[PDB]
């Protein structure tokens, strides 16, 4: 019996930026509308982000509060932290509430809770302040990931299954919430890195109960968690770097990244499935959830791993309404997915098919995988 | 079965802090010769530490070349950084290596890697920059806990018991590293607590091989995890707090704590061991590491629990001897009672005892507490 999805709830700020009036707000708020050159590129950049809007819990009131944030390299980790440390943990209490309400069953039933973000870092921590406002039991059993990056809506997954799986009768809370509020810089020609993030970057929570053994008449499950790998891309430690500096969260971004992908998701699928089957070849007969670091990331896992039209449409989706939310934004594909699969009649809620995989790509450069199973949409 | 330890091993910075000698050095270093007040109380707080020596990667020249570093509020995260990301990862590869010795499999072997400090972060993070050092599988299954705190040597022995439980024959490495040079801050008597972090927290590293199923004639058992609990004390979310800031991880520190733990011990272990066995424990027939948060935890641990003279004495010759580590001292402690008891001919790793427990301690206040077998000493 493995571990299942029960519930999945997923949570915004009220902000909305639209990406068309984005490069106007951002060369605006960080007195910067002299550098046309880098006006040029930012406006190039969104065009092609294929990312129409994002929720965002910075406001132009913030910067004008404290205009260290968009002063490149000016100190400014303290009123960063003094922010998300709380914001953090408050989105993440409103997707959780969603997840709790779906799942039906009482708080006092969690036993384990997953709390991922890097968005910030305290001791102690997100998860302890999460337990305050959720009033989940005091001796709830906890996983804090700190600063894992955007493989770890896969890595979050895999964890909660072996909790889930190797204690009978446990349920898991996993909440995984971004707000990038730490990772706002301002714009030089010496670290263009930070034209991608200021384009792509966004804030979001999601939440993920996760069980074994689904109660009958009052727990539903959603998908399957089968099996999982995580795997290092060779030579590519310098594809996404981000340093916890007294400027904030600084990041590098290489342009490669989409290259490192593309010529390894063959392989990274091939091996995921020998845990399964033995899959090899027609990619096409899943359904995908893929962490959408950008749109050349979708682009490459398309194009290598033979995708017909419209295979990636529920992960494009997110990132045209939501942008890169970080670990969160698989879960919110999961979400979309099985929505859309409502929608449409569909017999599962992975598209009506009945196997499907997670790719979550972060830091190292690092895949982890999950293989699922869909399930019948019911009640 | 159940999952087991099957190697531990142990690592410390070259530098050996006397804490006869470490006032003079502290106050001299940072310039506070003048501040008699501090140094009077600092002398008062070495004396109660039952802490005769410590471990430390911070020299004088590194002070004096990062003097921000003992500046208090001073901007010094950047440098305090630059040396923790390197440190700790190195610092874990020797007591990785020597917990590989022991175990004796191959590094090829190792399926899971748990890295754990509270002494540095950064993405890629110290899981990756030790499978750099080790030649790790590019594939081993990662989980890397960043700033848990004190409980997390208890913490990562829950973690890696599940890991290993509910995959055939996985092969768990668990490193704990701590550099404190992102802990030091200068002195000022709006901020005391800093004087006992001065006086307590050193450096150090464990690792620690984890699987179920042990190869017969191959591997080898030294402890059985049997079970696990975390829980949060009423009323103490003020006891231990770290902020990571521009001037370096500040921290906070209750003189409530001890009474914290005082306060619940019984309770914690009680409805730890219920997951166990239905009959009231005796709790002396227990053998126990205990995170030496303090001095005064560990006797708090012993008048609660009523235990008798000595019962804790692995545990206070790990404080005497190391100090404070933080999550990797109740390794460096099950290590200790795992050789004190080579040397007196015990019967099993425990003291001769068969049941015992890892209580880890810190930020919440959390306590994780994990309930361990004993194995025969072979
Ligand atoms: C960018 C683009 C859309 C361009 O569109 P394209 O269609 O590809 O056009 P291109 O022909 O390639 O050139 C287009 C023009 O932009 C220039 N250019 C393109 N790339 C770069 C570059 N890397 N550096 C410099 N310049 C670049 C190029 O030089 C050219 O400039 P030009 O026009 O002036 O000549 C496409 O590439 C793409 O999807 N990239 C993948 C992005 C990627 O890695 N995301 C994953 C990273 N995740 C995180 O870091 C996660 C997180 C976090 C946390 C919490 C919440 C949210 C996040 O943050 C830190 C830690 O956690
Ligand atoms: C601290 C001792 C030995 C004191 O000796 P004592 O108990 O025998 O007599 P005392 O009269 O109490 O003390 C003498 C004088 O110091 C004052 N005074 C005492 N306590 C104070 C306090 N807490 N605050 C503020 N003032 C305080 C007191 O007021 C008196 O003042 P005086 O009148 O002399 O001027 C003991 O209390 C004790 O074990 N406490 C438990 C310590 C504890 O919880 N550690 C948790 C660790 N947390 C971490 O995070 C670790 C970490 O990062 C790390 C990360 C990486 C690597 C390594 C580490």
């Amino acid at each position: 019996q493995h571990a299942k999805i029960l519930a999945i709830g997923t949570a915004n700020p009220p902000n909305v930026y639209h990406q068309k009036d984005y490069p106007d707000f951002l060369f605006r708020v960080t007195k910067n509308e002299h550098r046309t050159d880098l006006r040029e590129k930012f406006d190039r950049i969104c065009e092609k982000s294929r990312t129409k809007k994002r929720y965002l819990h910075l406001t132009e009131e913030m910067l004008k509060a404290n205009p260290n944030i968009y002063t490149y390299g000016a100190p400014s980790l303290d009123v960063r932290q003094d922010i998300c440390n709380i914001e953090v943990p408050k989105l993440g209490q409103e997707a959780a509430l969603k997840a709790i309400k779906e799942w039906g069953q009482p708080i006092s039933r969690i036993t384990h809770l997953i709390f991922c973000t890097a968005s910030c870092v305290d001791m102690p921590g997100c998860d302890f302040q999460l337990i305050k406002l959720l009033g989940l039991d005091p001796s709830v059993t906890r996983t804090m990931i700190y600063e894992a990056g955007c493989y770890a809506g896969a890595t979050v997954l895999r964890m909660a299954k072996d909790f889930a799986e190797n204690n009978k009768g446990a349920r898991v809370l996993v909440v995984c919430a971004e707000i990038t509020t730490v990772f706002f810089h301002g714009l030089t020609d010496t670290h263009l890195d930070i034209l991608v993030g200021q384009a792509l970057f966004a804030d979001g929570a999601s939440a993920v109960i996760v069980g074994a053994n689904p109660e009958p008449e009052i727990e539903r499950p959603l998908f399957e968690i089968v099996a999982c790998r995580q795997t290092i891309l060779p030579n590519s430690e310098h594809g996404v770097v981000v340093n916890i500096r007294e400027m904030g969260f600084n990041y590098y971004l290489s342009g490669d990244v989409p290259k490192f992908v593309g010529g390894n998701v063959v392989d990274f699928m091939t091996k995921t499935f020998e845990k399964v089957d033995g899959k090899k070849k027609d990619w096409n007969s899943l359904f995908f959830s893929v962490h959408p670091g950008g749109p050349a990331i979708v682009d490459q896992v398309e194009e290598k791993l033979g995708l017909k039209e419209g295979k990636l449409r529920a992960t494009r989706h997110v990132l045209s309404e939501y942008g890169n939310m970080g670990a969160p934004t698989v879960h919110f594909i999961l979400d979309e997915m099985r929505n859309k699969s409502i929608e449409e009649g569909k017999t599962t809620t992975g598209e009506g098919l009945e196997w499907g995989v997670v790719i979550g790509i972060g830091p190292g450069l690092t895949v982890e995988t999950a293989v699922l199973r869909s399930e019948s949409i019911r009640c």
